[PDB]
């Protein structure tokens, strides 16, 4: 009855499976998850260059989603790459996983801490905090200092480091909740929540619920003004498939 | 399966019915709405004095909700009176209708406008914008210059004035969506949305979906630090019933 | 000639005496202090639940003050509970002790540090900083990690911990002054000021001087718009005594 | 018993008399006002160039005040020129009239409007709002479009224009109080307050009360860190008299 | 001696010529301008979708520039698309035209106004203001309500509308300068400046001077942390050419 | 062909030589540097008192510069004393060294750290950050805890301490660049940049390039409104020479 396109903006099939599984586990009855990734792009997103590439992959999948008539979309990278570009292109609502996780966090705690991957992604998270208006609600940001794909490498090392940093954060930061700063951490939310007895929030699941909520409310992206469909233009080269509408 | 206590912070039975009906119309299967109001308080909330009284009524109902074992609560006045006090007292999550409406608005538009009741409530809305961090996302705030209860007076006058102000806002403000600034406007959201072809958002329905989403995510108010249960204290007089736990 | 109602928002007679004594010690000639507390409420204020209860007690006393024809009021809890609600109800000006202490601090130092009671009250102080617009002027906030009433328990332990934290703050924070974050610390201001040779500010005394200043200036709360007397409404139950005017 | 040096930063004897009279009218018993102006400077302050000159004149008088052993100082130009430089040099507290008027305004209204002289002084007022942290509390700023000295020219034209702009502001701005943006408007505060039935605030009188309050509280400028006495240095030329201490 | 790659992020050869000419007219002796545009993309940039496409075109040209050993780059669209992604990829500095125009504006005026193309680009300009930290320095933003390419259509209509809006802005906004909000307006800066006798700033020329200044200062993009070269990754499909280094 | 007056706001001939040499080393062909200092003032600037004195010395030299017909001016103290007053008085543009260094820093790094002289100057730097809008772009501020003139004392001690603090900053702060917080550090920029392999920015050289850029762009200070020439006034005493125009 409700179809939600969950877009992994990176090309890693491994991470697409982690993300898709987290999406399906919290999905309401009647919700179908379509877990996808771009055909062309970058295997993981860890910086501004990666984000700009991922944004175009997101747009490719948004187009696919829209021609399939999906009810909504999630952007399952913590940089929310191409969020506003996607909202212009899409009919249904588009929710980012950083956006969704941060929003939820303000509903269950006064302040939250972020636990992310590499140090260079911290500035990306900071920018989103300021953009979404949640900077005052974030007590601290931490990186585990391992690449994104370390979460899929089978060792459990990155998972253990997330745990240790969550404990440290709750002891030191003066925050009441954790926001996980990576789509690949989606699996850890429920276990850390039960273990640490505080909300540990995965944006993937959170974004699924937001799309479902918006659909049930009969609310979709405003096509009045800023997020109107793109002006009709001739797109050249590899971009020509992006807006057939 | 899921029980959500929807608290009208004012004592108006009329408004409690409007609010309860809006809550039930968007509720997911298996969700039961418990539409309540305080036994003692003010018939409508239009200023700081009214809010302080309403906050204590909210707390009385939160206590009732918690002893009944409800899954979550909504505070159905646009001042979100007693929100943080309620989160301390409650086990399940507590969502305000201004909070919920504003959050949803940022998901479907770049900026929104608020349409509220009396001029003196504008400063209350402004304070919430700054508190929740959405000030940059709000293009403008407008009052229809009629008391809250005018919405229940049967004339359709307040309803018509909301409509006219929504049209005016969308023409002038540079915003893509409307946030309704009163629990009693809940009925108008879906009709104005279809009529004006932009999201017109009722916080009551929005807050119901947030409680449902949080419950499905296994997330509840953090009891670590700021929103921990109140320190155990002897409450005197009319307050002695508030915290039997 | 000038009568100032100093309202301890908690029910502790012990703290009411500390507060009343601090108020009388700095009062100008011709100023009479009326040190009061609510008949029903909470013995100490340490969180959002406590604040919401205290706000209604403040309002009960504001009503008493106004029917007695007092010239002004102070709210002698560092959360300034019910400040705006009180200004609506009162004719004379109403000054909070956090408000007053923070205002004074910006007049004698570039930045100040706050020394308060429990960790969970820090977020309350932070919110007031942002509301009053003094966030940039506050270098740091510290808690002594003892309940409010520890200040009245006779051991001198809380008093010693305030001293130690003040010294630490002045060494580490890059601030030129201390704001005491509790009505019960009122006694310590003058001694710590002389001892540490920097302004250590008690909001109780500071608020008394503000009421006196405003009265001498012929300035009272604006009854135009936001802080106008509450809309005339029927108050039910235990609230019915709040607005007989 | 208490001696307060009220410094008109401009060289106009006419304005010094207006300022001195406003200071004496609200002064507490036992307070002596010393109304002064620099020996060298500018006849009125209307821009950044004027302010920089006025700041040095303020410092010359601060030195005189300090060698006379005054209890405190006011800077009676609405640009508060040389405020922090003065606090370094002075032992007693130094209060600006913009600072004092704005502080008082937040105690009696949610938001205020400013009515000042020339358009080019608006940016000066805006900068002070941001510096003191009151930007959110200021609804609007207006200029009467007449030079500062028009207030002393005997025609009553500038006085009438202040009145008309105050009425306009209260009708249009959504504010509950007026801050007068010129030392020469000091005379109008009490009459406009009675006439318009809202607080109309003169910073001159307000600053006098702040100095009196701080003195009664045993609080003076912090000499720890930022506002410590200037580093001992050889001052050349016309500056050599500024710091004989 | 100094080679500066000026990148038109849109595919319009017409606009590339306007941009290249504006760049060459202010270039210092010894500076060579390389005016380029992407091989694949969108003919004009008017919204978020357009920006995301343009960012990847910018990156394609950055790569070309870097393999040619250019000294620096400018991004000649007023959305500064792909600015941070480009700084990661490039060795020499990368300056956006909105960034450069806004920076210059704060050096010659207290506040500026923006005159841009379509209403839907205003929110893009607003976001950049907040990101670069210039929001307080911008008095107002205006659109001429014509598409970007109207500037190249030969009628002089868009040019006349820019002029009229500049005059209107200087009369109404309380600003001392204009920032042109489109690369295609580059031609108008010098003529409007002479005609209106205020700074009217073209970001294209401004960005050229910044690259020249940074090169002469021996300053280039920091490769420490946030703007380090992208992590070495396998790029698939049409993206595989982006990072051969 | 281009004449730039570089004003050392302090009276130290030693520092004037350091500043003049740094200015000449990056100057474009055809640019003549006029390195000057006031005839009367303070030997070094380390606090608010010093700044107010230095501002008037700056104005004295601005007048000299303008009667000589210079193309622009730099204010070579890191407090940018008298910047706006100077822009009013001058015809050519006036650039501060803090202003210029901070502006450049945002072009080559996401965030920067400041390394300055005495602890009491940190608050001055903080105020400029907020004024120029760069507060979010500054990761941290550090003082070497030595007076300004220690840089000219020949021991190399202050120089070594700058180096050590730069290394520490880059390890700890999460910043990609250093802004030198003193005119006397100008010499160190190029050596530390090469040594630490990140941009280490001297505002003196940076400000020279900005004046050159603005002149080449045909842009000068706006004489419309806020930065118009001062209102024609009779200046008395030692100030009478400041505005003969
Ligand atoms: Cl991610
Ligand atoms: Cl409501
Ligand atoms: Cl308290
Ligand atoms: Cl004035
Ligand atoms: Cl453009
Ligand atoms: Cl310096």
């Amino acid at each position: 009855s409700v179809r939600i396109q969950v877009i992994n903006p990176n090309t890693s099939l491994a991470m697409t499976e982690t993300i898709g599984a987290a999406a399906r586990a919290v999905a309401a009855p009647g919700t179908e998850i379509l877990a996808v990734c771009p055909r062309a792009g970058v295997p993981s997103i860890e910086g501004h260059f990666d984000e700009a590439i991922a944004a175009v992959g997101v747009l490719e999948q948004i187009r696919a989603g829209r021609e399939q008539g999906v009810d909504g979309h999630v952007i399952a990278c913590f940089g929310d790459p191409g969020l506003l570009a996607a909202r212009e292109l899409a009919q249904g609502p588009v929710i980012g996983i950083a956006e969704a996780a941060m929003h939820m966090a303000t509903m269950v705690a006064t302040r939250f801490s972020i636990v992310t991957t590499l140090p260079r992604t911290l500035i990306i998270a900071r920018h989103l905090l300021h953009q979404y208006g949640f900077h005052q609600h974030c007590a601290a940001l931490h990186a585990i200092d391992l690449p994104v794909l370390a979460l899929e490498d089978g060792s459990g090392l990155a998972q253990e480091k997330v745990r240790e940093r969550c404990i440290r954060a709750l002891k030191e930061d003066g925050s009441g909740a954790i926001v996980l700063g990576c789509g690949g951490m989606a699996t850890l939310a429920q276990q850390l929540t039960r273990e640490l007895r505080v909300p540990v929030i995965d944006g993937v699941s959170a974004a699924v619920k937001m799309v479902e909520s918006l659909v049930a409310l009969g609310l979709a992206t405003s096509k009045h003004g800023d997020l109107a469909f793109p002006e009709k233009k001739a797109l050249s080269g590899q971009f020509q498939s992006l807006n057939p509408f």
